[PDB]
């Protein structure tokens, strides 16, 4: 039931580069009143790898929340498939975290963890899985760092479903993967928001990032515990058996 707006190339126009999705390239761009755009480029790929990229722009087309980016639609440019999402302002939280770390408030980060609970707590109703929640796909679209003001933020589709995804892949998203899923749950995205609020305690250094494959697979096998911050509440969310991670529900109730 592929669901999703198709784009023809004449619509779209690409600039800059800004950076590499999993298996992917993303460039600012124009959709035509013009309009400011991400443009997600699938490299090369097998039918697999794409049916799982158009699965997510499906899933994405298909939900609405203020804490969810848009998806306008997918453009096939000669042999390349093109996810056209939301430009958001301010970009991807865990590069912004790592320039500002030192002077994020704390009460800052609690509001960005409360609008992200708000966006997976839609999604656990709608009994959907985002599959890929962390700072590099929380995107801020208001810094809320002067005076008077909070910030907001909207989590990007997750892109390639993870399901498609290698073994290799997998191991690289240690810790935000849920443990169950490095052999599809919405319980996997509470074990990516624990992850994701300690990167975000952390000022986008994860927890494990800088360890090697083999050394991220080793900590799953021995079953070992994430560091603490949220406390309680990451170690709830980082729990092993998916069926005792608390539900969107309590978590936001939580947070607030
Ligand atoms: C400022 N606007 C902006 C910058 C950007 N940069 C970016 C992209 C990929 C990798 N690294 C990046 O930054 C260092 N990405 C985005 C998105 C987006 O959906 N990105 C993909 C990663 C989810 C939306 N807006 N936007």
């Amino acid at each position: 039931q592929l669901s999703f707006h198709r784009v023809d190339q004449k619509e779209i126009t690409q600039l800059s580069h800004l950076g590499q999705g999993t298996r992917t390239n993303v460039y600012e761009g124009r959709l035509r009143q013009e309009l400011r755009v991400v443009l997600k480029v699938l490299d090369p790929s097998h039918h697999d790898i794409a049916l799982a990229f158009y699965e997510t722009a499906s899933l994405m087309s298909q939900v609405s929340h203020t804490h969810l980016a848009f998806v306008h639609g997918v453009c096939v440019r000669g042999p390349e498939n093109i996810m056209v999402t939301e430009y958001v302002e301010h970009g991807p939280l865990d590069v912004w975290l790592r320039r500002e770390r030192g002077h994020v408030p704390m009460a800052w980060k609690m509001v960005v963890a409360q609008q992200l609970a708000s966006a997976l707590s839609y999604l656990e109703n709608k009994n959907l899985v985002h599959g890929n929640v962390c700072g590099r796909n929380i995107l801020l679209a208001r810094l809320g760092l002067a005076e008077g003001t909070s910030p907001f933020i909207k989590l990007s589709d997750p892109g390639v479903g993870l399901g498609a995804l290698s073994r290799e892949e997998r191991v690289e998203r240690i810790p935000w993967l849920a443990p169950e899923c490095l052999p599809l749950s919405t319980a996997m995205d509470k074990w990516g928001f624990g992850a994701t609020l300690l990167e975000i305690c952390f000022d986008g250094e994860a927890p494990l990032q800088s360890r090697s494959p083999s050394e991220k697979e080793h900590f799953y096998q021995r079953q070992h515990r994430l560091p603490e911050p949220l406390a309680t509440l990451t170690s709830q969310c980082l729990t092993y058996e998916p069926t005792q991670r608390p539900s969107f529900r309590t978590i936001l109730r939580d947070l607030t």
